């Protein structure tokens, strides 16, 4: 469950609830579980951070992958990944799609499919083998966040 494929689809899956379009029909238990904590973080997010989220205009896709790679860069500076930070990443996207929804010239119903790549390539180039190491997605995330 660490390969790419894995990963693009929890992240497809993250953005298709947020923007309320899941794939008609349904999502896997990871998916499930992580976007009641990612959804939980992200809300707690947007309401402390509403002042500076007005300090971009996310026009286009370069610019929200601008701002991931910022946002990333600053989130693992002390090398510490874990599991908290891993959601981080799906809250993070949501706030991004949130923004392209509102801000994105020429807005194309398919930029969704473009923010999961990029976000699935950040996280298995350089949070993969840690996810593997400590569990993957259902052995390591799912132990970790499912209902008591
Ligand atoms: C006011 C902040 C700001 O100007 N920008 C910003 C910065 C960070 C950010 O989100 C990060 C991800 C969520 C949060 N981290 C966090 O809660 N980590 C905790 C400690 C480790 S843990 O995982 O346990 C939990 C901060 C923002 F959403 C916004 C801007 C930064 C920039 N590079 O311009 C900014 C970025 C993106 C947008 Cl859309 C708007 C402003």
């Amino acid at each position: 469950d660490c390969e790419f494929g894995y990963i693009y689809r929890l992240a497809q899956d993250y953005l298709q609830c947020v923007l309320q379009i899941p794939q008609p029909g349904g999502p896997s238990k990871t998916s499930r579980v992580l976007q009641n904590v990612a959804f939980s973080v992200q809300k707690e997010v947007e309401k402390n951070l509403k002042s500076c989220l007005d300090n971009v205009n996310v026009v286009s896709v370069d610019t929200a992958r601008t701002l991931f790679n910022q946002v990333m860069e600053k989130e693992f500076e002390d090398g510490i990944i874990n599991w908290g930070r891993i959601v981080t990443i799906f809250a993070f996207e949501g706030i991004l799609i949130k923004k392209l929804l509102r801000q994105q010239i020429a807005p194309d119903v398919d930029t969704y499919k473009e923010i999961s790549y990029f976000v699935a390539e950040f996280i298995m180039n350089n949070t993969g083998e840690w996810i593997r190491q400590n569990g993957g997605w259902e052995n390591g995330f799912v132990k970790k966040f499912e209902p008591k």
